[PDB]
């Protein structure tokens, strides 16, 4: 009989929907659950969106995919268990599509019943406070740019946390005569065709942006690292140097001494976790990594146990990750599921903390995820799915990139749910320009 | 007696400036705090490389470019209490590059204990009113810390050229180029030998395809929806009717104009945003010489102790906002008093009709003098010949109609010392340098 609110209706929100309906169906009661979505529609991170910084109504754009973007990891490691890619698609095929086809994916396993009918959008949550046993919730109904109110038991956050950006400052960006940008302003890699290309960072999106960059006709891309480089083998007109000391009009100057013609720096730096709409009481804090504290199961807010937050921790694992996280949710939003004592939560996430400070290399990283999943698999209701060939997979494709860069999205790997393998793709994806879901499954 | 104040832009100033007038004649004054969600004070007259958000994920509220020159006389936004003359200690011309003014701005308040006042990189998010205070929390950012206090007045002083106004077009989806608005605009060099399309008809509009031919654009395209700017544009230059859609690197107008295109420019103003005033405290409008529910174009009509500085549509601006900020502190100190609830509504009420007769620039450049003039006569801001300045908009006007990209190098003369304005040494198209060092 309880009242469930629900803030973001991307991948996590999206399970957690998902995860209700499957009880709705089987007969059992569910509460009343309200998701609010500040975009004009489902899909989070998956849906692309040419805006950049703020929208129309003055909301910062929570958007952060590019166009080009292909699946970064295997497919088969983000497979739903409730739902198959055979299922889906009717047919096996390649293990890194671009993101149209992910995305149909998604919105595929929750577009079949009422899920959609349970969402706001264009509806903005702004603010968030606990008293006398419930959340009191403001949100903003912005085509009518109006403050609405309501009162909810449960409060799960699933608002992602790759969509605010980290943005720092280089000495001379006030006169360099060029674009600045965040990769989270990244939209059409066409726009650099012939410019001298900065990146810096070294993670995913540093990797794949500089990439992307040389891929749509840079004429060339320097790589710029604080501490250490990513040491991938990359194509012939990219390098990787060491920590920008400065800008001095169209001159990148580097620490170790590498001077470099620049017409774009485009700052891969991360994101923050960004909570502007939940009271300080209930508001994580934290930088992106495996295991932030804090979080029982890495989920339930220590300091109180009706919120919860979806997908919070750094990702190897992604859809099949927060579908654990959102079956053990529901759980617990449905009574099923206890919560321990005060001292033993407290141990239990002092216990992964500590795991999460010894972790050294994507190994150790991918094991450490695989067995905070599969704990999280063992306690609830999500189907079956191989968690073990998951592991194995990330550790194949982290030495695929380490081999080739620019061929590690040509590789095939065996579902962990159906066990069917993967095609190759009609063509690499290094000469893949067109990214339409339309072309990838067409033949030629 | 606590007073708050949001911004520390030209308006903030105004009223922090109009405070220390007082201060320094040995009056006492009430404490007061004023937020300011930038590093530093200067508002919109500060350059910023950021774009969109900020370390702290707070929006960027500097919509300035470089090469960035005063777009109207200075002569016309001079302060009177504190002359150019004054300031630069030598007669200077008319349209100096924005580091100038900057440098003006905050020359008036950089001798006193004004700076003092103001905690910087604070971001005010939330505002209610209660038991005759508004109770305001505030963001310190370095530290991510919510702060909270109390008030007795709130003056709302945060500009309305901030928060973009970005309309989707046809195609967007799949351009095969940069779309950006005017407030994310930085350096003009990012767009040389590239085809622009700027969508718009006001100054934005204006200045900013303007910005792109000077410094090497290989075209640039107006597209305009309801009537065109008409202004004399140079060589590579053309104003169209209303973009219909992209289809790749070709933006399409409902005229049948086909424009080979590299980056899309909205230049499609701006919100009033307040996302940290509660409802029944919020202004809520579009960008015009006077929206109503403001007394005497300042104090909330709901609550008389929330005054919103620089709301409007602006003509005349450091000036303007000082007669407000004059007007809102007398009201704070409890000189000025509120007039009865029907004669608010009936003052309201008659310039708001005015205001939507308004057919052309004379008519509001006369209906924005007359509305200072008026505030201007309500407190003791210091003499200043209004009427001079109403001539100098209207001649203004004229020289853009002449010659857009010559009207920069006109001479005013001063509504406060009569100081008549040197012609610089640079004509605008060729003044490529817009450091205040080399200007001066
Ligand atoms: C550029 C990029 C590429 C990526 N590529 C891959 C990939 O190839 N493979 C992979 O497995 N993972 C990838 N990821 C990881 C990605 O985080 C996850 O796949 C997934 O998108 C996370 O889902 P989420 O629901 O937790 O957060 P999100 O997908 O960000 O969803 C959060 C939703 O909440 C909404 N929201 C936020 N604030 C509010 C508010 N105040 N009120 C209302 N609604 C709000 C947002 O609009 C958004 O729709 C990528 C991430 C990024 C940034
Ligand atoms: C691109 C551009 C060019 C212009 N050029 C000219 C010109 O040449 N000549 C001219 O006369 N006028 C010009 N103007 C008009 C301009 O509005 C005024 O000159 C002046 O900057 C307005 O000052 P203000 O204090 O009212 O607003 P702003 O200058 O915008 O100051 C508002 C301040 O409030 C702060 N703030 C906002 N929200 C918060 C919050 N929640 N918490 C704390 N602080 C906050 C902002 O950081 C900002 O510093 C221009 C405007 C723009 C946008
Ligand atoms: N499907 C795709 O192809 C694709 C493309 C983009 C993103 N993604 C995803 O997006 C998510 C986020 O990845 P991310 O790389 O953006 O974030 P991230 O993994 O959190 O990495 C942040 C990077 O910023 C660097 N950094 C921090 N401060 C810096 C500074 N002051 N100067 C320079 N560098 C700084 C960090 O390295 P140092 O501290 O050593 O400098 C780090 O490499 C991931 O899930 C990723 O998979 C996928
Ligand atoms: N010193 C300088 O050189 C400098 C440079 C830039 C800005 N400024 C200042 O910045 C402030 C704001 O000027 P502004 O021009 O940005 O704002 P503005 O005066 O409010 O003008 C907004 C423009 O957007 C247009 N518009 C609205 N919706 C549109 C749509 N869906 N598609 C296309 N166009 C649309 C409007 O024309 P339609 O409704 O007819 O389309 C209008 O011309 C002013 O104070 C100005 O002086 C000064």
């Amino acid at each position: 009989m309880s009242k469930v609110a629900i803030i973001g209706a991307g991948p996590c929100g999206l399970s957690i929907l998902r995860a209700f309906e499957h009880l709705e169906k089987k007969g059992e009661k569910i509460p009343e659950i309200v998701c609010f979505e500040k975009q004009e529609s489902w899909g989070g991170l998956w849906n692309y969106n040419w805006r950049t910084g703020s929208d129309q109504y003055g909301d910062p754009v929570p958007n952060s995919m590019y166009r080009y973007l292909w699946s970064n990891g295997p497919k088969e490691c983000l497979e739903f268990a409730d739902y198959s890619f055979d299922q889906h698609f009717g047919k096996s095929i390649p293990s890194f599509p671009p993101r149209e086809v992910l995305q149909d994916y998604i919105l595929g396993r929750v577009s079949k019943g009422n899920i959609k009918n349970k969402i706001k959008f264009n509806t903005r949550v702004i603010n968030t406070v606990y008293r006398n046993d419930k959340f009191e919730i403001n949100y903003q109904d912005k085509v009518n740019d109006k403050t609405l109110s309501d009162t909810f038991d449960y409060l799960v956050v699933s608002t992602g946390h790759f969509s605010v950006p980290f943005i720092p400052e280089y000495e001379g960006m006030s006169s360099f005569p060029g674009r600045i940008m965040h990769s989270h302003d990244f939209r059409d890699a066409e726009e650099f065709r012939g410019k001298n290309v900065i990146v810096l960072g070294s993670s995913y999106s540093a990797e794949d942006v500089a990439l992307q960059c040389n891929k749509y006709g840079a004429k060339s891309v320097t790589i710029g690292y604080r501490h250490n480089p990513m040491g991938f083998k990359w194509p012939k007109g990219m390098k990787e140097v060491h920590y920008l000391d400065k800008l001095d009009g169209k001159k990148a100057i580097f620490k170790d001494g590498t001077e470099q013609d620049a017409d774009v720096v485009i700052l891969c730096t991360g994101y923050l976790h960004h909570f502007p709409f939940l009271d300080e009481s209930l508001k994580l804090k934290t930088h992106n990594r495996l295991y932030p504290p804090k979080l029982y199961k890495g989920v339930v807010w220590q300091d109180n146990h009706k919120l919860l937050y979806l997908g919070m921790q750094d990702q190897f694992h992604t859809f099949n990750m927060f579908d654990c996280q959102a079956w053990f949710a529901r759980d617990v939003i449905m009574d099923k599921i206890k919560m321990p004592s005060d001292d033993e939560i407290d141990k239990d996430i002092n216990k992964w903390v500590s795991m999460e400070e010894k972790l050294e290399n994507p190994d150790q990283m991918i094991d450490f995820q695989t067995e905070y999943t599969k704990e999280l698999h063992n306690i609830s209701d999500y189907p079956k799915i191989d968690f073990e060939l998951i592991r194995k997979h990330f550790k194949e494709w982290e030495h695929h990139k380490v081999e080739d860069i620019l061929t590690y999205r040509n590789k095939s790997f065996s579902s962990p749910v159906t066990g069917s393998v993967a095609p190759v793709h009609h063509t690499p994806w290094e000469k893949a320009m067109d990214d339409s879901m339309k072309t990838f499954l067409n033949k030629r």
